[PDB]
DNA sequence: AAGAC
């Protein structure tokens, strides 16, 4: 069977990222991605979104595969003012790190229930590929890297060290040259106009 | 363009 660096070499992934708000970025970029339950065992502030936390595993940090859940981001951008950023993650922490994979959100019904072992390892990677998610069919032109659908999530059970943040997107020039100021061995990128197909556009326009 | 229960 495929090991989940086969599949990754095969399907061309080469980001892995996570939306934050701009207040988390100083923290992160000097103690890594934790999760919220570590945070809170950390006493380490935070600006978090979700007040439930259905997935039901909160020592779990939440990544996405190739593009970023647009949905729940927008939401997110929405109902909190300010800055928000994309961290790209190298795909290594796939299998470096303690991950499982789930072929929607990791809150939905149709996969929170699942004995939590069967959602580690290569076959439940695959499965963030496959042709139909719980009723959304893959367009035969999604390209390769893509999950079918784009709430597709990663849940990694352990921290993750800045070094495995290969970029981070800003949402103007601004916020990229402060953060580049802070942290001169890093790349801080940003869009210009946000008039575009950005990682911050709903998939089905950047990928349009 | 607004998750998840
Ligand atoms: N922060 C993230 O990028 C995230 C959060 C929830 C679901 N998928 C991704």
């Amino acid at each position: 069977s495929m090991t989940i660096q086969e599949i990754i070499q095969q399907r061309n992934i080469r980001s892995l990222f996570h939306f934050t708000h701009s207040d988390n970025l100083t923290s992160i970029l000097d103690n890594g991605l934790m999760s919220r339950s570590e945070l809170d065992n950390e006493n380490n502030e935070y600006n978090c979104n979700d007040e439930e936390r259905i997935d039901g595993h909160p020592d779990a940090i939440c990544l996405s595969v190739s593009y970023p859940n647009a949905k729940m981001f927008y939401k997110y951008r929405c109902l909190k003012p300010g800055d928000w950023v994309i961290l790209e993650i190298n795909p290594s922490v796939l299998w470096a790190k303690d991950c499982a994979f789930y072929p929607t959100n990791a809150a939905s019904n149709n996969v929170r229930f699942i004995n939590l072992d069967l959602m580690k390892g290569a076959e439940a990677f695959s499965a963030l590929f496959s042709e139909n998610v719980f009723g959304i069919q893959r367009d035969v032109n999604l390209p390769s890297e893509y999950t079918t659908d784009v709430q597709a999530a990663i849940l990694v059970f352990e921290k993750i060290p800045p070094s495995y943040i290969i970029s981070t997107f800003h949402p103007n020039k601004e916020s990229a040259e402060h953060f580049k100021r802070l942290y001169p061995q890093t790349i801080q990128r940003y869009y210009d106009n946000l008039n575009a197909r950005t990682l911050y556009s709903q998939r089905h326009y950047y990928l349009g």
